[PDB]
């Protein structure tokens, strides 16, 4: 597919901002190592059919684009400094406004439909600005580019390092960039000190955080990429096979925890696990209303921690009942002591880039399964409408997934996973076998 780059510059925060260093907490410091790719899709018209394109004639202006850039780049200056170690080596922010990339280009031989489902595919992933990733101190914290399509439709690549945001705060950044340049002040500042997120003194953590111990191994084939949606209808089926016990006594079990179960199972059974094969399930959880009290509205950075059922497969493909009750109380074991003992734990490792969730972490026969649901994804509207999908830009590694909320309040979800080749071809066939 023919593309090209119309034009890149590095736009600059269109102020002063503190030339600060800006010390990462724990919970930043684990996240994966590269960037976070997001894709936007935004079409011409809809969805009647009515003309998306401004007065003025203007549909994703490059220039009110990148001026809305540097003024975001303000409050969220940090997003335009660049990695550095300290006195120690332990990665931080070195706030330094060396800008974030941002560019045009041109499909103009293809529409936007050209990819489909918008699964996280390899050729999904041109829409975002290419980083050298050899100069960690070099590369921007955040690349851009804005692709114009053969029938008027508009992609948006973002390309945003994990130590910086997570889907809250990186959300945040980019509604509040596309709130400026649709002419409309930022509802909530970024607090930038992540202080909150420090380690009690001493640390005290009070759990050996199975989430941090190394995931279990079978008792590289290149992986395939494909997405599934299921409809609110579905989704009811699904939770209806998990009988909500009455003599039990407790609440019933999150969406979440029965939809993970069911592609745990698919997952498992798709990879011919045995019954005796432990498998461990990473569910990134934000903390921002688990730990007490509240962190304050517009708090910068990452508040993940992350929730790791773990279980033989047997129990796992017995059945989506008996999966859902080891990932819910995986779940609800994330409190405010669980988390804040997370903390203190990770305060004591020495080098927590051994710590960082890679290929390794989430690899057969593990899973990563994240989820998006409650992400304000579908909330960047720049000035000419919401957008019709966003999603992963591709997903690094074997075993991780991504929960998807409906671009347009259908009920449906989507689950967007990577496995090996031969895995996901059964995986097809399985995950809507109910
Ligand atoms: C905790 C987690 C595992 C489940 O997230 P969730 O989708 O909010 O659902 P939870 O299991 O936390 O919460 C329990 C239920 O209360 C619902 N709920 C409670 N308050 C809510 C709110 N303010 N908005 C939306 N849903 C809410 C949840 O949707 C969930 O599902 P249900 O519809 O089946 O009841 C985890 O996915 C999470 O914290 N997600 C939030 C966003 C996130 O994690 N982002 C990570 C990307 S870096
Ligand atoms: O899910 C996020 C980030 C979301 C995001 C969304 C939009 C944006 O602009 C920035 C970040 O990161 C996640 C982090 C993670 C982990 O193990 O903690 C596993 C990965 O699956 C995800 O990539």
């Amino acid at each position: 597919m023919k593309i090209t780059v119309r034009g890149s510059e590095m736009v600059y925060p269109a102020a002063e901002t503190p030339r600060r260093r800006l010390w990462n907490s724990g919970p930043d410091l684990v996240v994966p190592r590269f960037h976070t790719p997001s894709v936007y899709f935004f079409r011409r018209r809809d969805a009647d059919g009515n003309d998306l394109t401004a007065a003025d004639g203007s549909f994703f202006d490059g220039a009110r684009m990148r001026r809305a850039l540097a003024e975001a780049l303000v409050p969220f200056y940090p997003m335009a400094g660049r990695l550095a170690r300290d006195e120690d080596g332990r990665v931080e922010i070195d706030c330094n406004a060396a800008g974030v990339l941002f560019q045009e280009a041109d499909a103009p031989d293809a529409t936007i439909d050209y990819f489909g489902d918008f699964a996280p595919t390899m050729e999904l992933k041109r829409l975002i600005p290419t980083v050298d990733f050899s100069d960690d101190t070099a590369f921007p914290l955040l690349v851009l580019q804005v692709t114009h399509f053969k029938c008027g439709g508009v992609a948006i690549g973002v390309g945003m390092q994990h130590h910086v945001a997570d889907g809250f705060s990186g959300l945040h950044f980019i509604n509040s960039w596309a709130d400026l340049c649709r002419g409309v002040p930022i509802a909530v500042m970024p607090f930038i000190d992540r202080s909150l997120l420090r380690a009690r003194d001493p640390p005290a953590p009070v759990y050996p955080h199975v989430e941090y111990q190394p995931a279990p191994a079978m008792l590289t084939p290149p992986a395939a990429v494909a997405i599934f949606k299921l409809s609110r209808a579905e989704l009811g089926r699904l939770r209806s096979q998990v009988p909500a016990r009455e003599r039990e006594g407790a609440p019933r079990f999150s969406t979440y925890a029965v939809l993970a179960a069911h592609v745990w199972r698919c997952a498992s059974l798709a990879r011919g696990l045995p019954a005796d094969q432990p498998t461990k399930l990473y569910c990134a959880t934000d903390g921002r209303q688990r730990l007490q009290p509240p962190l304050p509205e517009g708090y910068f950075g990452n508040v993940i921690f992350t929730a790791t059922p773990l279980a033989n497969a047997g129990t796992v493909t017995a059945g989506v009942a008996e999966g859902a009750a080891v990932i819910q109380a995986a779940l609800d074991r994330m409190d405010d002591g669980y988390c804040r003992s997370a903390l203190d734990y990770l305060e004591l490792q020495p080098d927590l880039s051994a710590l960082v969730r890679g290929a390794h972490t989430f690899r057969c026969p593990n899973l990563g399964l994240t989820s998006w649901v409650r992400l304000p994804i579908h909330d960047a509207d720049f000035g000419w409408g919401r957008p019709v999908f966003m999603g992963p830009g591709g997903i690094a590694y074997e075993g991780l997934a991504f929960v998807l909320p409906s671009a347009n309040r259908d009920g449906s979800l989507s689950v967007a996973i990577s496995l090996q080749a031969e895995h996901m071809e059964k995986f097809r066939k399985l995950i809507y076998d109910f």
